[PDB]
């Protein structure tokens, strides 16, 4: 009507090509673009400093008026949750518990200096601690009888110190690997961690942490498992040793568990203006240690206890390097899983607040944290998932909440430690299990991805199962590979639709979707929303033949049967005119004379796709049906040209700019044929 | 001009949707389509019989007049090449050589009954024989001293028989696995074997066969290697034991090698009308055995010899099944690699002649061949690559060439065998090495895929290297995974191009490609030829901001700096009109008022892509720039709707049917704004 007036000639490929002339587009010194900048410009230097060491821009652009309160409250809460988590993951690392406080202190300040994620908290992260403990057990097994010299009982201090040394070596190697990956721009790999992949992976990690804390909650001594089917073995071992437990350890653990669930529900449900997310975990830990000490619980009823915490800050003893030959593989595994968890949580919390986390810079910061921690008697670190959620939800505006947690841990390690000596391990297990609630709430993503899109649900469930039953490392690798497989599947099951023309317009849409579209007579239009490549070409050809209802093989068979019933410079022609007897013995099907293949949606093709297109064109030409490509893009035209599809026959004339151009060209030649 | 006259109203999404009404499209009993056919129709029964047991259609549709000559000549040549190849692969399987003739006899007739590939020959295929020999060595090592009873020298017959039993068990398991995969429609996986993948894999297999035949060519006894870096270990072992060789074995081997190369060049170069591809290999083997016997070569100069061939056809002794517990994994590996090689060669020879090979039916036929062979004292089988090329090139029109080879092997095993007793292993090694020439000629694909397309070259080289250095099994798996990774890369590096309008038409093409396209004033058009999904969204957004030259963040910064210099039911609005002071202090850039995102090429999106589009629209709306989606397909519109992108705001009005519709709608609203 009033608008959209075109009045333009028929643009086949040769017409549009002769209409317009190419440009130069060849810029000089291309491919060596970054060689010739290398400048000492102040802006570039400040940008590099901002990118490597972001605290140069964190501090000056600080907003006191509200961030002071936000970070104060969030840091208080996150350090409160940090102390018991650090202790529990330390005792789970087969390392004396104070090294958990060291790991909760040093890497936090190092990340503050070098990290970019606003809402993140850095600590032991029990699965990393599990791998560290498995390595320590492997290198320093329990049965080792060392000639100490005093000829006394087999004190565990020597074995514990050897395990600590193993932890130092492996964590230093992970730090070095992480830094080396970070400088070499490996953080780009963090783009393959989808949202459902991250959700499933973190939920599997939460299930791992739960099944790990089970054995301390029950007060049961069981053999430590690590590797593949680790969670299954841990759970079955706990259930096999469900007998001979410690009834009082369960009593205190479940008591603090129930009171802590009640407190969390009280604190979340009854949210008001002035009330803040009270530090429940500190109350839990102080009541637990008070009950344990007042009732002599460790010596009366034989409950497992944290034990003695050697006070003071130890000097930076340089670690050994001769255990790398034995720990390189598990150092690689620890570094990979730590980076994956850190970037996954930093990204899923950056999505909520709209800021960009550089995966490479996260990797560099995490590696430097791990290395300096190894220098300062610290095992490997990562992002604590539950503490990250707690710091985010409480309103941590900057990294200063992490700093506040670090200084509270510093207070615990310098002044106190007399106090938390008599603390049941059940209290720590209950605290960790309760704080896994934020991770466990991610199971609501199953109905969501069921309604929204089942490919994302498949990614979620596959990541969850693979990451739960295998380790987080192998589970993560297989989950990423399968998430990438989903794209191949999505290009392997396209939507082949036959198009029909909206009357007296140029709009071509699905014939069997809107009933106001009547396909133009004697023309069939095919349309695939996928690239035509090796994993897709045969399906595309078969679908064309099936859906258009025009199979050249059946047509040739019909010609042969009709003939049977009748018994009563280059030499190139791309179109064999039909030498039929001009009879009706063939089935009275449609009299289609051309087929238009819509390549607007076809992103690319490779050699197999071009071969199958040559086959399609040749077959339909042999039967007597023209084939037109419509809307071929420059990428697709180049992919057709590189392969020997245009040996300059009248094949460059089969291409048209759009579907309507192809329809009009076919109608024009059909009218010309009647002349 | 004369044609292409549209004269149609502006079709935004709501206008086109209200113009036309949806159909039903809901067919009854959908999703259970194959439940309600289950017919005894004669056509369906004959189709099923043709599909499972194709010899029912091979024989009746046979064309004597030319296929008789073709199959006669091709069968003669292929059986001639079959005999020495069978013997060599048998002695390489750590199995006495006659079982090579059994393997060359029974599975060939079984495949004739059940196989679909016209141009294929079935035999031992030295790498499969290598895996079989490795399994036999593992289960029956050389050092085993069995109490035979005669208390004589440690005769190898008992050890050889135990190795044969192991071969029986493993090949029966491979046959069962292959059949079970074939019935369960596993042959669809053969669609992921690209052309370059197949070429690289078969060239790596040829290199494997060459390095395997080296040690028999040199007459050197070396430890057998199998597994990962197998070829490297075999070659380094041969070169380490390059000393203490057998000079006469090398003499005869290189003599027949040179004469055979000369004969092959004579036979191929001097091709004429009446001359046929003479059976060179039979002359080679007969001269070799004549020289070995006449000069007493095995006992005079100590050359390795084929040995005695126990005459006659052995009865179908049923194999044991208690070795499955030990050989299941290598049976799976053998079945996978055998199917991969068979389908790869059958497909690459079906491409030359234009006929379809059902991967599932190939798998079923190969499994039945392996199983019945295990019943008849046969080790595992596959498609011989060199013999497949020889049968194809000589002009094998049907499977009867395979039958002729099988009957010639039957003649060798029933009548002769007295003769080939004194045959040097060097002659067989030279024959195999010479016949690897067809596979080695595939190295010409490197310049071809260098000029044509470098993704295919990357697939070729990666498949070759991975399949050569790892085994064919792990190499094949990694090659397939990387070939699928290339599609992810191809969607991760699209061609972002800014479009410009061809004057007074509706054709929009690249601005910096043709210099006759002038972009419409105050509009920027962006265009990606890729899906917008998780691995692609951030790159797409950054590329839009960079290439269009319109970054909302820099624009907001410019507004803030201008303000600084000045110091001298639902509540939804998708477009924040600019509250500027109406001043020029901002940089004098373009005054773009809308950005049109071309989604014609966008095949699909997932949750991450829809999130980044919501972000893009929100950002540009906040700055004061409209964003229009142009050409969204039904798949993309559904992907936008499932995710909460249309919460029925004026967002369903941002979609337009085509680029020109979006341009005209933006110009219309801009004109209306001036009112």
């Amino acid at each position: 009507t009033q608008r959209y007036y075109v009045e333009r000639p028929i643009f086949s490929h040769p017409v549009l090509q002769e209409r317009l002339h190419k440009k130069d587009k060849i810029s000089e010194s291309i491919g060596d673009k970054l060689k010739q900048a290398f400048t000492c410009t102040p802006k570039k230097i400040r940008n590099i400093i901002y990118m490597f060491l972001p605290i140069t821009k964190w501090l000056p652009a600080y907003r006191f008026k509200e961030y002071v309160l936000g970070d104060i409250v969030s840091g208080i809460s996150t350090g409160v949750l940090q102390l018991p988590q650090g202790l529990a993951f330390a005792m789970l690392a087969a390392v004396p518990p104070v090294f958990g406080l060291y790991s909760s202190f040093y890497p936090v300040i190092m990340y503050c200096f070098f990290g970019t994620s606003r809402h993140i908290s850095i600590g032991p992260f029990a699965v990393i601690s599990l791998m560290i403990g498995g390595v320590a057990v492997r290198l320093v097994p329990d049965d080792i009888v060392i000639p100490g010299g005093v000829n006394a009982t087999n004190s565990t201090e020597a074995r514990d110190a050897l395990r600590v040394k193993v932890a130092m070596s492996v964590t230093l190697l992970t730090g070095i690997i992480q830094f080396c990956l970070g400088v070499c721009r490996f953080g780009f790999v963090a783009i393959y961690l989808t949202e459902p992949l991250v959700r499933g992976f973190t939920t599997a990690a939460a299930v791992h942490v739960f099944t790990s804390m089970l054995k301390y909650l029950f007060g049961v001594k069981t053999k430590r498992y690590s590797g593949i089917f680790s969670v299954v073995y841990s759970t079955v071992a706990v259930l096999q040793n469900v007998k001979n437990l410690n009834v009082c350890s369960l009593g205190v653990g479940l008591m603090v568990f129930g009171l802590l669930l009640g407190g969390k529900e009280f604190n979340e449900r009854f949210k008001e203006k002035l009330p803040a997310p009270i530090p429940l975990e500190f109350f839990a830990v102080v009541m637990g240690t008070g009950i344990s000490a007042g009732f002599s619980l460790h010596e009366s009823y034989n409950v497992d206890v944290v034990g003695t915490l050697p006070l003071g800050l130890l000097p930076p003893a340089n670690p050994d390097t001769s255990l790398f030959h034995l720990v390189y593989v598990d150092a690689i595994a620890i570094a990979i899983v730590g980076f994956s968890v850190t970037i996954s949580m930093a990204k899923t919390l950056a999505n909520k607040h709209g800021y960009q986390v550089d995966g490479n810079q996260e990797l560099i910061a995490l590696g430097l944290c791990n290395s300096t921690g190894s220098l300062f008697q610290t095992f490997a670190i990562s992002c604590s998932l539950s503490r990250s959620l707690v710091q985010e939800g409480t309103g941590g505006k900057t990294q200063l909440a992490g700093c506040l947690a670090s200084l509270m841990i510093l207070l615990v390690i310098l002044a106190t430690g007399f106090l938390f000596e008599s603390l049941p391990q059940a209290v720590l297990s209950a605290i960790v299990i309760v704080n896994l609630k934020g991770m466990f709430m991610q199971f609501s993503d199953l109905p969501f991805f069921w309604r929204t899109s089942k490919i994302e649900l498949t990614i979620w469930l596959t990541t969850f199962v693979s990451s739960l039953f295998l380790g987080l490392d192998y589970g993560l690798i297989t989950a990423v590979i399968i998430a990438l497989m989903t794209v191949i599947y999505r290009t392997q099951s396209p939507s082949y639709i036959v198009l029909g023309q909206l009357p007296d317009t140029d709009v071509y849409i699905d014939i069997d979707a809107y009933e106001e579209v009547k396909e133009v007579p004697g023309i069939k239009i095919f349309q695939i929303n996928a690239p035509i490549y090796y994993a897709n070409s045969d399906l595309y050809s078969s679908a064309l033949k099936r859906k258009t209802g025009v199979n050249p093989a059946f047509i040739l068979g019909a010609r042969r049967k009709a003939m049977k019933k009748y018994a009563k410079y280059p030499p190139i022609v791309t179109k064999s005119t039909l030498p039929e007897e001009l009879q009706r013995f063939m089935p009275p099907g449609d009299n289609v004379h051309t087929i238009i293949l819509d390549f607007t949606q076809v992103n690319f093709m490779d050699s197999v796709g071009v071969k199958t297109l040559a086959g399609i064109v040749k077959e339909y030409g042999d039967v007597g049906i023209y084939v037109y490509l419509a809307g071929c893009s420059a990428q697709v035209v180049s992919d057709l040209t590189q392969n020997q599809f245009f040996e300059n026959p009248a094949l460059l004339d089969l291409l048209f700019h759009s579907i309507h151009d192809a329809v009009l060209g076919s109608q024009v030649r059909e009218a010309l044929a009647e002349q």
